C-alpha cells in the first residue's frame, strides 16, 4: 500500500461514542472487512475516540473457546474477536468500552504483533452484587443490607437474585470491605451471605432473617458473588509479541487478562482497578487480575495498578498432566485433571519435558523430549482432555503409572518474568503467584493491604495441577504493608513458599531452588514473615521489618521464620524495628 500504517478512525466508519447503540455488530462487520483486505505484512490501527461505546450480546460472534483456569461454558459470547489477524493495534483516547450481559469483551486468538492501548473495559451490570450493611442485630441474626444504586435484583421464593441482560444469578459467598479504606475486613476471607430467607423492606433494602456475623458492622460493604467464572476480560490464546499499554479492566466475570500458550507479553500501565478515589464500587474482577497459563518467552508486567479483585493480581504457572497409562517404553497417555483447565494444547514436538513423582513432589533428573503428541478424541468435536505423547528417549521402568502417581511438566512452555513497579491492594486471596523455573524479577512493587499473603510460590500435582518448581527468582526492593489480615489456602506468612506435598516426611529432593529475598520492607502487625517448604537455596538478606498495631496479631504460625525441609539458607543484614536478627 501507499501507507505505512492504515489508520481507521472508527467514527469515519459509522461507529461513534456516546451513541448508546449496540457497537457489537458494527465493529464485528467492520473488522471482518479490514481483515479480508489487509494482506499479512500490512499494518492496521483501529482508533476509538473519547466517550463510551456499549456492546451487547446481539450480533456478537459465538466462539467455542477453552480457557485456562475458567469454567468451560460454551459457546462464549465474544464482543471483539481479533482472530488470525496480525500487526493490529486497538487504540483509544480515554475510551470506555462498556459491555452488557454475559460476554467475553476482547479475544486475541492466534495473532502476532497485537497491541492494545489507552482503553478501558467495564460492564454496566457486574454479576458481583455490591451491598452495604444498614443494620445488624447480632442476637436475632437479622441483617438489613442496601443494594448499591446500579444493582437490579429479583426476589423469588425468599431468595435474592442479582440480574442483568439475559442473566440471573444467586450469590452464595462474599467479600466484606472496611468502609472508606476499602481494605478487606480483618479475619473475614470468604464468608457466607444472607441471600436465602430474605424479604424486601423497601426498594433496595433487603432483610436477611438468618444471617449471623458480628463482623459485618453498619457501614461494611459486601461484594456478594458466586464461584462462576466463564469468561475473562481479555482472553489471549497462542499469541506472539502481545502488548497492553494503559489498559484497565474494571470488571469481568472471570479474570482481567488470561493469556495462554502465548510467547512474549509486554504490559505497561495495565490496571485491574477502580476509576479513582470517587469510584462507588469496592470490587473489580470476579477472578485474578492477570493470569499466564503455559506461556513462554519474556513477560514484562510493569507500572500497573491492581485493586479490589476477587483473587490474585498475577498468577504465572503451567499445567502438570497426569499419566494414566504407559503403552510402551516411549509412549504414554496423559490427562488434564482439573475441571477448569482443559480443552487446549499442552505441547509440541521438540518440547523439553520432565516427570514428577506426584506423591512426594520429586522430579526425575531424566528429562525427555516430545517426539509426537496427538489428542485422543472419540468424536472430532470433543474437547481435548487426553493426549498420547511419544518421547524420543525411552522411559526408565520406574516411570509407570501403575507403580505410583506420575505427572509431566512442560519445561519449554515456561516464561521469564519481570514484575516491577506495580501496586497491589485490597484484594482477595494472595497478591502474586509465581511458578516458573525461568528467571523472575519481582521488584519495586507495593503490596498495600492484600487480604492474604503477598507472594506465593506453590506447585501442586494433586489438586490444582499447576506447575512451578522455581529455580531462579529475586524478590527485591518491594514494600509489604499489613499483609495477611485474612486466611486463604496457603497463606502461612507474608511470603509463603508452599508447594502442595502429600508426603513430606519421605521427600528426599527439594522442590524449589534459587530463591533470593533481598532488601524488602515488611510493615506488619503480626509475626509470620517467611514460610518455606522444600527449598534448596534461600537467600534472605538486607530486609527491614517494622512492627505496627493497626490490627491484632492472630496468625496460628507465631514464628517470623518457619522452615520445613529447607537447606541452603543465607541470612544476613536483616533487622526488626531497626535491631539486627541473626541466625548465629
Ligand atoms: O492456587 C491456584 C489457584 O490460584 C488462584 O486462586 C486461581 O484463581 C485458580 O485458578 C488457581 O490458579
Amino acid at each position: 500500500s501507499e501507507f505505512n500504517v492504515k489508520i481507521y478512525k472508527l467514527s469515519a466508519y459509522g461507529i461513534k461514542p456516546n451513541s448508546g447503540k449496540n457497537t457489537t455488530p458494527l465493529l464485528t462487520s467492520l473488522l471482518k472487512e479490514i481483515k479480508s483486505k489487509t494482506s499479512d505484512l500490512d499494518k492496521v490501527i483501529i482508533q476509538f475516540e473519547k466517550g463510551r461505546y456499549d456492546f451487547y450480546p446481539e450480533g456478537a460472534i459465538k466462539r467455542e473457546y477453552y480457557i485456562s483456569n475458567h469454567d468451560q461454558d460454551n459457546p462464549k459470547t465474544v464482543g471483539i474477536g481479533i482472530e488470525k489477524f496480525n500487526n493490529i493495534t486497538l487504540i483509544g483516547k480515554g475510551t470506555d468500552l462498556m459491555f452488557h450481559g454475559r460476554m467475553l469483551p476482547l479475544a486475541l486468538i492466534e495473532s502476532s504483533n497485537v497491541k492494545i492501548k489507552d482503553l478501558n473495559i467495564d460492564f454496566e451490570k457486574p454479576q458481583i452484587t455490591q451491598v452495604k450493611i444498614i443494620s445488624n442485630d447480632t442476637t436475632a441474626g437479622n441483617i438489613v443490607f442496601e443494594t448499591a444504586p446500579w444493582v437490579k435484583y429479583k426476589l423469588k421464593d425468599s431468595t435474592f437474585y442479582n440480574t442483568g441482560e439475559g442473566w440471573e444469578m444467586q450469590p452464595t459467598s462474599g467479600i466484606a470491605f472496611e468502609n472508606g479504606t476499602k481494605h478487606i475486613i480483618f479475619n473475614s476471607g470468604d464468608i457466607g451471605v444472607g441471600t436465602k430467607s430474605v424479604s424486601e423492606v423497601s426498594p433496595g433494602k433487603i432483610m436477611a432473617h438468618h444471617w449471623k456475623n458480628k463482623k459485618l458492622v453498619p457501614g461494611t460493604v459486601i461484594a456478594m458473588r458466586s464461584w462462576q467464572r466463564p469468561a475473562p476480560g481479555i482472553f489471549v490464546h497462542k499469541g506472539k509479541n502481545i502488548s497492553f499499554e494503559n489498559v484497565k479492566v474494571h470488571y469481568a466475570e472471570g479474570m482481567g487478562l488470561l493469556a495462554q500458550l502465548t510467547e512474549n507479553i509486554y504490559m505497561d500501565g495495565f490496571g485491574v482497578c477502580l476509576r479513582g478515589k470517587n469510584d462507588p464500587r469496592y470490587f473489580t474482577t470476579q477472578a485474578d487480575a492477570t493470569h499466564f497459563s503455559g506461556c513462554k518467552g519474556e513477560i514484562v508486567s510493569k507500572n500497573g495498578l491492581y485493586e479490589g479483585m476477587m483473587d490474585d493480581a498475577i498468577n504465572i504457572h503451567g499445567t502438570y498432566l497426569k499419566i494414566t497409562k504407559k503403552l510402551d517404553d516411549h509412549t504414554v497417555i496423559a490427562n488434564y485433571m482439573h475441571e477448569q483447565s482443559y480443552g487446549f494444547d499442552w505441547g509440541n514436538i521438540r518440547d523439553t519435558v520432565q516427570f514428577i513423582q506426584s506423591k512426594t513432589m520429586e522430579l526425575w533428573d531424566a528429562k525427555n523430549t516430545i517426539a509426537s503428541i496427538k489428542p485422543i478424541l472419540r468424536n472430532s468435536t470433543d474437547p481435548i482432555k487426553e493426549f498420547r505423547i511419544e518421547f524420543t528417549k525411552a522411559l526408565d521402568p520406574v516411570i509407570d503409572p501403575s507403580k505410583q502417581d506420575i505427572g509431566i511438566e512442560n519445561l519449554s512452555w515456561t516464561p521469564s518474568v519481570v514484575f516491577t513497579g506495580n501496586t497491589i491492594r485490597n484484594n482477595r486471596a494472595r497478591g502474586a503467584l509465581f511458578s516458573t523455573p525461568k528467571p523472575t524479577l519481582v521488584a519495586n512493587n507495593l503490596f498495600d493491604h492484600t487480604s492474604g499473603c503477598a507472594i506465593l510460590l506453590c506447585g501442586d500435582s494433586n489438586g490444582w495441577y499447576e506447575t512451578g518448581s522455581c529455580r531462579d527468582i529475586t524478590i527485591r526492593d518491594n514494600k509489604f504493608v499489613n499483609a495477611l489480615t485474612s486466611m486463604y489456602q496457603f497463606t502461612s506468612a507474608i511470603i509463603s513458599i508452599y508447594p502442595e506435598i502429600p508426603d513430606l516426611t519421605n521427600q528426599k529432593k527439594y522442590f524449589h531452588s534459587g530463591i533470593r529475598i533481598l532488601n524488602n520492607q515488611f510493615d506488619t502487625f503480626d509475626q509470620p514473615i517467611l514460610y518455606a517448604k522444600s527449598v534448596d537455596g534461600l537467600v534472605f538478606t538486607g530486609n527491614k521489618i517494622q512492627t505496627n498495631k493497626e490490627y491484632p496479631a492472630f496468625h496460628s504460625n507465631k514464628k517470623r521464620f518457619l522452615f520445613e525441609r529447607v537447606i541452603g539458607v543465607d541470612f544476613s543484614d536483616n533487622k526488626v524495628d531497626g535491631k539486627p536478627i541473626e541466625m548465629l
